[PDB]
């Protein structure tokens, strides 16, 4: 039952793609992006092909890893899989992999770096990242890497959260300083950087590395009191947040000067050094600056995802192989 495939060459690589997808052409460049149009649906579509995805064990595990966290994600605010498909006909002959998604307008780098936002845009693009995050949170997947560049909005400002400007400028300070053991809320820091980006035009934290960042980030927020100190196992660590001169928590309703009051709260809220502290993205959900969009009734959380693989040691060929599998065994989306 398989489709035909037809062959082309777009700049870089060849291409090769079931005759359903349509008037290929390149979006950019981990991979390399076509817009496509989709036959089956009529919807602009995005096609995807790997770069070299058993290049290696990490690249064989990442290809893996990625196809495993696409065929979970389905949600309004999240990045889902339409299709994956490869030209091979057998396992042996396994070499390229292909996936496909909604094309979405443009990205948040590309709406914040035209204007500001107005606090009712901000509100409703927020809230919809909040929501996005609430149901990864949920199945204990944690992004990681939460940025503009990483937030798909198209015409209309729906978001839909996915993977693949600075990296660093959206981290939380607790990753930086390179602690084992950071939890979720590395998520909600990024999004509090990404807020206070929106509403200012300005990037919040423009780090020009890891030191600065840091600087920056405590300029704002103050230094570790007593109570987070106490919980920092690194000696060194510790040593260098104790060194570098103490700076008080700021007022942040007079850092973000005419922002709305309940917006600032939340920004209090999410930007905590502490990350044991930090508002959840279940809990931003219900605070008070989206009471206008917030339904306890439409804010789901996803199946169980099990990411036992992450801990495993494996070939090449058995990364490759596993993903074979998951490539026959994806079963396409409700279509409506
Ligand atoms: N329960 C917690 C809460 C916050 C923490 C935090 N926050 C950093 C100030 C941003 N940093 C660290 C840590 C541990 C080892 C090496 C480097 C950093 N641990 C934390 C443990
Ligand atoms: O995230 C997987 C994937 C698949 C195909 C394209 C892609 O990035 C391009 C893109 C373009 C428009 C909206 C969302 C993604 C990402
Ligand atoms: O990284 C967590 C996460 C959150 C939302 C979507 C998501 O999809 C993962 C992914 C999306 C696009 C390309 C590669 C990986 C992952």
């Amino acid at each position: 039952e398989r489709p035909t495939f037809y062959r082309q060459e777009l700049n870089k690589t060849i291409w090769e793609v079931p005759e359903r997808y349509q008037n290929l052409s390149p979006v950019g460049s981990y991979g390399s992006v076509c817009a496509a149009f989709d036959t089956k649906t009529g919807l602009r579509v995005a096609v995807k092909k790997l770069s070299r995805p058993f290049q290696s064990i990490i690249h064989a595990k990442r290809t893996y890893r990625e196809l495993r966290l696409l065929k979970h994600m389905k949600h309004e605010n999240v990045i889902g899989l339409l299709d994956v498909f490869t030209p091979a006909r057998s396992l042996e002959e396994f070499n390229d992999v292909y996936l496909v998604t909604h094309l979405m307008g443009a990205d948040l780098n590309n709406i914040v770096k035209c204007q500001k936002l107005t606090d009712d845009h901000v509100q409703f693009l927020i809230y919809q990242i909040l929501r996005g995050l609430k149901y990864i949170h949920s199945a204990d997947i944690i992004h990681r890497d939460l940025k503009p560049s990483n937030l798909a909005v198209n015409e209309d400002c729906e978001l839909k959260i996915l993977d693949f400007v600075a990296t660093r400028w959206y981290r939380a300070p607790e990753i930086m300083l390179n602690w084992m053991h950071y939890n979720q809320t590395v998520d909600i820091w990024s999004v509090g950087c990404i807020m206070a980006e929106l509403l200012t035009g300005r990037t919040l934290f423009p780090g020009t590395d890891h030191i600065d960042q840091l600087k920056l980030i405590l300029r704002l927020v103050g230094t570790p009191g007593a109570e987070l100190l106490k919980k920092i196992s690194s000696e060194s660590a510790r040593n260098y947040i104790q060194s570098l001169t103490q700076m008080p928590k700021m007022n942040f309703a007079n850092v973000f000067i005419g922002a709305n009051p309940l917006a600032v709260d939340l920004l209090e809220k999410m930007l905590v050094l502490d990350s044991d502290k930090r508002i959840t993205a279940a809990q931003a959900l219900a605070h008070a600056y989206f009471a206008q969009y917030h339904d306890p009734d439409d804010e789901p959380v996803a199946d169980p995802y099990d990411q036992s693989f992450e801990s495993r040691d494996l070939l090449i060929d058995e990364w490759k192989s596993l993903t074979y599998d998951e490539v026959i065994s994806f079963v396409p989306p409700p279509l409506d």
